[PDB]
């Protein structure tokens, strides 16, 4: 699993469940091509987005559909979504965990990159 | 001053100075149109991006060029930029402060919205 | 104004108003001595806690009463308070801004230190 | 495992390894009594601090020794430690994960409380 996404809810103190996540890869024509997507599990995690073979170096974007999550909870949010844009770089074996902590008017995101 | 951006550096405990910021507005053709740009000051703030007249209702994207900021400080960071996407002025004009707190592998963003 | 505290609410996207703040200084007998206190203003800021003369080198604790803030808004939060503990003025006088961003089950704190 | 602690490093994008963590329970004399402690693992986690039998309702404090972690890395930090203070409440079965994200001049903490 070279790429996983973990989302937490800072209002409820819980995993953020059933959040849609879309991953895009930047293409030569400077456009964003859909790459993978899914919904977070009961643990707020999304595994199995890609494989080591497919996840080559390049620029990627992870869009987390935060507005629809807060709307389901009946809480007015600020952002349309949270966008995490980064370059995947081969420098020995790597696993990328994109973590996001959500509040209605704020989010934080971190990358945990391990061997 | 209906739109202000404030950027802080969590490594040095200081304003993040000379950070480039680009603002876009979503146009009718589902494309991002350039709206305003600038660089943060010695206080880590960017004022004067727009006026109440020009800042109509719409979906806006504030792109903070964090990668160039870290690289100039000798750090190879994770993110290409911090992107903040939101609907503005949909219930009438508001004043928006978009704050971002930067670390090499993490950032947080917050909005302070006043009437 | 060598010590200022700023508190924001990540649920409402607003300053956190009327938040009680207590500052303590560690004394020679390994105890916390009361140093200053106050409440945040309409801008979520608390100024005038101390003077350059009184704010000597030492270990200080800034306790932000977040539980009372959330309870007054109808939320039963996780934390009793947000505690910020730090050594001040050990390399000469500095100006400190202690910022806190609050959510019911999370908070972040940052320091902006200037010469 | 009713209480675990997870610590991440926002400068390196990694788990924060070998961080000392001390847990205290508030006693009737309004003093903090040592309850449990340990060091985070290679995954930045600390498990096995307490048991369901011992972890009764009360006020607890989790101290994360952030200053010594940054000193080991040769980076000047702001805080002496990060302190997370909360009330444990029995309202059906609960597991508490205290997560902390560290930067030299900032930290965020979240509680993930699950059944």
């Amino acid at each position: 699993c070279p790429l996983m996404v973990k989302v937490l809810d800072a209002v409820r103190g819980s995993p953020a469940i059933n959040v849609a996540v879309h991953v895009f890869r930047k293409a030569a024509a400077d456009t964003w091509e859909p790459f993978a997507s899914g919904k977070t599990s009961e643990s707020g995690e999304l595994h199995g987005l890609t494989t080591e073979e497919e996840f080559v170096e390049g620029i990627y974007k992870v869009e987390i559909d935060t507005k629809s999550y807060w709307k389901a909870l009946g809480i007015s949010p600020f952002h349309e979504h949270a966008e995490v844009v980064f370059t995947a770089n081969d420098s020995g074996p790597r696993r990328y965990t994109i973590a996001a902590l959500l509040s209605p008017y704020s989010y934080s995101t971190t990358a945990v990159v391990t061997n």
